[PDB]
């Protein structure tokens, strides 16, 4: 029994934020919101990586002190996750002198253990990436202007020769280690198929790790490496720290960090239940990350959900080749809700996504609008529900009773999806069930039982508000805003808007009295062709 421990990745601060960071943080969002609807204690955690070369050198561009620019675009990070309404606990910088105090803690035992050795490093660096790439990643390409020079393969961005004393951590002596973790525990990296990626190349072999740099190099704008002011820490050993650090911060109702602990079991947060990352970080949070971890004796988290990058209309994203996508403007467009429905819904874990205006409405108005919304409406509307309450209800026909195990069913099936996590398939899940409840509302035909058969349409009311409330409270973490507008409309108490108690079926008494109706309010608003 522990807090359960959801992270985004800390974003680099050499621009603006954007789909990438918010789409990752939308994740963590849900998946921390999930556990507590469940009822679990529950820390999600947010932030931004500013130290290192690439960010260094971002500033320089722009013309302004680091200093000045890191806390000018982490602020409209936090603008940003802010005006998207997530639930996140609290937001990390790595420039914040507690998680300094962290970095160089978790350094000298990686030092006491004997696991970190003056070397050097000779070899290629992608800045924009900040990653070691060997030969044989590298290929030609073409300078940010004219002139040919070598780019990365796994990302497209020009790679300098490095040729520095780098103190090294001996990240080779953890592959055997690793490879009985990564089967050990066979669902700790998400989606499979990368699980098996990340197995293949510790297979082939690993090198030992830069886990220092030139200050020089860097600009001066790093943590410093203990005992030794020439050096600095390697930017991502810096980041992943993050995680460790926010385990041991405990934090105001105002947000601000308040203070870090000694140790990482007082606050029961680490290790980290999920990572959420993207694909392109992969190796650091899967091999890296638990290798320091190992190293150093703490435990290893329990899974890592790698996602893909978006598109939109077909063409990648990019605010100078004519092909924009601010999530705040199309919010404010479609809604916050139906947005986050539409990145959680189309794209799953496996795949590159592909928004675009023509299928955001597809999906608001088949799904949100029609299947869901209609659903709320109908089986609140005075046509129907003739006494505003929860009906009490008669005997259980076998259409019943087969409705009546979807909705039984569905908590438990959704459970599996969250957890793996799979929120999309959680999704269809759960519409699949809203599918059949408007089946069954469209066969009993209620409109007409009202003056046949006032008996039966309380079964039939019954079970629809009933299948409606299970399945809203399972949308709950998707659908956050409107989930409470849904149960408002139904008259369920606060009580029975969260906890796994409230998963089982008959939770909310007949009687109870349905929300009062507004005539000008619709849940959903279809838009044009
Ligand atoms: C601690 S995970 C770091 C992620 C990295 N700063 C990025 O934006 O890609």
């Amino acid at each position: 029994e522990k807090v359960f421990f959801v992270t985004s990745p800390i974003y680099y601060v050499n621009a603006a934020p954007h789909i990438g960071h918010v789409y990752s943080t939308l994740i963590t969002d849900v998946i921390g919101r999930y556990h507590r609807v469940k009822g679990e204690r529950v820390f999600a955690l947010t932030g931004t990586d500013e130290h290192g070369q690439k960010v260094a050198e971002a500033a320089k561009q722009k013309q302004v002190s680091p200093y000045d620019f890191t806390t000018a675009v982490a602020g409209e990070f936090k603008k940003c996750f802010e005006q998207m309404d997530y639930s996140i606990d609290y937001f990390i910088r790595t420039t914040n002198e507690q998680h300094k105090a962290v970095v160089k803690e978790l350094w000298t035992k990686l030092e006491q253990k004997g696991d970190i050795y003056l070397g050097r490093y000779e070899g290629w660096y992608s800045i924009s990436d900040e990653s070691f790439l060997t030969p044989q990643n590298i290929t030609d390409g073409v300078d940010k202007d004219g002139n040919p020079c070598k780019v990365s393969l796994e990302s497209g961005h020009v790679v300098t020769w490095v040729s520095e004393e780098n103190y090294m951590f001996r990240l080779s002596a953890f592959r055997e280690r690793l490879l009985e973790w990564y089967h050990a525990n066979p669902g700790c990296i998400v989606p499979e198929f990368r699980r098996r990626e990340v197995i293949r190349a510790v297979e082939k072999g690993l090198p030992d790790l830069s886990v220092s740099r030139a200050r020089a190099t860097l600009h001066n704008w790093a943590i410093p490496v203990p005992g030794n002011p020439d050096h600095c820490v390697y930017v991502w050993l810096d980041a992943l720290t993050n995680y460790l650090t926010g385990s041991r911060l405990r934090v105001d109702e105002s947000g601000k960090e308040v203070s870090l602990v000694d140790d990482f079991n007082e606050l029961e947060r680490f290790p980290a239940d999920v990572h959420v990352i993207g694909k392109d970080i992969l190796k650091f949070h899967a091999i890296y990350w638990p290798a320091f971890l190992l190293s150093a004796g703490l435990p290893l988290p329990k899974k890592i959900v790698a996602h893909g990058w978006w598109t939109k209309d077909r063409k990648k994203i990019s605010k100078s080749l004519g092909n924009v996508f601010d999530p705040v403007e199309k919010a404010e467009e479609f809604g916050y809700d139906a947005l986050k429905y539409f990145l959680l819904r189309e794209s799953g874990f496996s795949d590159d996504g592909d928004y675009s205006d023509k299928n955001m409405i597809a999906r608001l108005n088949g799904e949100l609008a029609d299947t869901l919304g209609n659903l709320v409406m109908r089986c609140t509307s005075a046509k129907i529900n003739v006494n505003g309450e929860w009906p009490s209800p008669a005997a259980y026909t076998e259409e019943d009773e087969s409705l009546i195990q979807l909705i039984k069913d569905l908590p438990g099936t959704a459970d599996h999806y969250y957890l793996i996590p799979d929120i999309q398939k959680a999704i269809i899940a759960v519409f699949d069930v809203l599918r059949a409840i408007n089946a069954y509302v469209t066969d009993m035909a209620p409109w007409k039982l009202v003056k046949t058969d006032p008996e039966r349409l309380r079964t039939v009311l019954y079970i629809t508000l009933e299948g409606v409330r299970v399945t809203t409270l399972l949308l709950s973490p998707i659908l956050p805003r409107k989930s409470v507008v849904i149960f408002d409309m139904l008259g369920v108490p606060e009580v029975h808007r969260k906890g796994i108690e409230n998963f089982e079926f008959g939770a909310v008494p007949p009687g109870t009295r349905l929300g009062p109706a507004v005539e000008g309010e619709v849940l959903f608003s279809k838009r044009s062709t």
